[PDB]
């Protein structure tokens, strides 16, 4: 997250931290995610497309820090890694960038709700906030484009939803952005999600309720003028989500 402020998991209880185990003992951070139900975490397909082996991933809930323990945190294995079959990556755009991970503890149980671990609500069929609405993003991603390391503390910032019409302008993204994607940015171009923030949530207060409106997917650079962050439009994937979360 470029700009913004440091936060605690208490303020972002649905945030899931996803790591990948390596040959040896090295565990590195991969992407953010969101707990949509006790047994399900939603993230982005591009985070796992190159290593679709469910056994190499670890999901943490209730975690405020990147490389250290947080009281109340819970560790999970991935029982089922569901990637979207129609995922594809063009020059800039990443299509159908959405994934589901079924989690289970070593005891075979799902997440147990607490003050630091809660689910976030999904949107209704084709019901998104009005453009110009303020939403929040959370993540352990880069604080600056020139950084190679991630911040140790979880960060959050606020960006505004940009219309499809404005985002498709020539100086923005043109026809590269579709209706299955949502653009959001800071009106001053000072804050934005960045590498390391993918898979994370774009949360919007929709009719008094905190809703998972988008998933951090892509963008040209980070916090660049006329280059909004692009998010996977969750409301357009409800049928896909429902069909893969049953049994
Ligand atoms: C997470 O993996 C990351 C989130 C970027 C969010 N960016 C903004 N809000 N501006 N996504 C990606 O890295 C995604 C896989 N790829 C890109 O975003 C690429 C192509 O669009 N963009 C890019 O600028 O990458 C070049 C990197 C810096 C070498």
């Amino acid at each position: 997250i470029i700009g913004g402020e440091f936060t605690t998991i208490e303020n972002q209880p649905w945030f899931a931290a996803i790591y990948r185990r390596h040959r040896g003992g090295s565990v590195t951070y991969v992407c953010g995610g969101s707990l949509i139900s006790p047994c399900w975490v939603i993230s982005a397909t591009h985070c796992f497309i190159d290593y679709p082996k469910k056994e190499d991933y670890i999901v943490y809930l209730g975690r405020s820090r990147l490389n250290s323990n947080t009281q109340g945190e819970m560790k999970f294995e991935v029982e089922n890694l569901i990637l979207h079959k129609d995922y594809s990556a063009d020059t800039l755009a990443h299509h159908n960038d959405i994934a589901l991970l079924k989690i289970r503890s070593k005891e075979g149980r799902c997440a147990q709700p607490s003050r630091t671990i809660q689910t976030i609500s999904l949107p209704s069929m084709y019901n998104d906030p009005q453009f110009g609405t303020s939403c929040e993003i959370t993540g352990f991603g880069k604080e600056n484009s020139t950084d190679y390391l991630y911040p140790e503390q979880l960060k959050m910032t606020v960006v505004k939803l940009i219309s499809h019409r404005e985002c498709q302008q020539p100086h923005y993204y043109g026809s590269e952005v579709t209706t299955k994607m949502l653009c959001a940015a800071d009106p001053q171009w000072k804050t934005d999600s960045c590498q390391g923030d993918s898979g994370g949530p774009l949360v919007c207060s929709l009719q008094g309720r905190m809703t998972l409106t988008g998933i951090v997917s892509w963008g040209r650079g980070c916090a660049l003028k006329d280059k909004p962050g692009v998010y996977t439009r969750v409301s357009h994937f409800l049928p896909w989500i429902r069909s893969h979360t049953k049994e």
